[PDB]
RNA sequence: GCCGGCCUCGAAGUGGCCGUCGGUAAUUCGCGUAUUGCAAUUUAGACACGCGCGGGAUCAAAUCCUUUGCAGACGACUUAG
């Protein structure tokens, strides 16, 4: 499927050049380890006191304060 | 905390004990919280002020004008109507 295309650009566009910008995994702080109790500063759930269950990719967090005890549910956060 | 008796509070009007009426984890629980989606002021208060509801209360003055001369450049002022 190389085939012509149907339309040309008044003038070849401009490729950027490689960037050299490796993506390597986040490495979150040692105060965040499963089971942790954390107190969330923002959001919806500001000022409760959740569970940190699992750290994420890029610094995001996924907690659960038990949604019996407060009504936060599974919900991922920010490490910051 | 809410309203009611009262009793005392004058440096620029204060607090109280006596009652009503409400709400109230000191202990332990049972259901609800989710989806504001990974942060985005937590729009939450008391000072007001201007209003409209629908009532109570109340039914006033001042100036011009005329007049006086204890006054006066004109205003103003002292009077009287
Ligand atoms: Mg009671
Ligand atoms: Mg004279």
């Amino acid at each position: 499927s190389e085939k012509a295309q149907k339309w040309y650009p008044a003038e070849d566009e401009a490729q950027p050049k490689k960037v050299r910008k490796a993506v390597r995994p986040w490495t979150p702080r040692k105060s965040l380890q499963p089971g942790t109790v954390l107190i969330l500063l923002a959001g919806r759930f500001r000022g409760k006191r959740v569970v940190l269950l699992k750290c994420l990719d890029q610094g995001v967090l996924l907690v659960t304060g038990p949604f019996k005890i407060n009504g936060v549910p599974l919900r991922r956060v920010n490490a910051r």
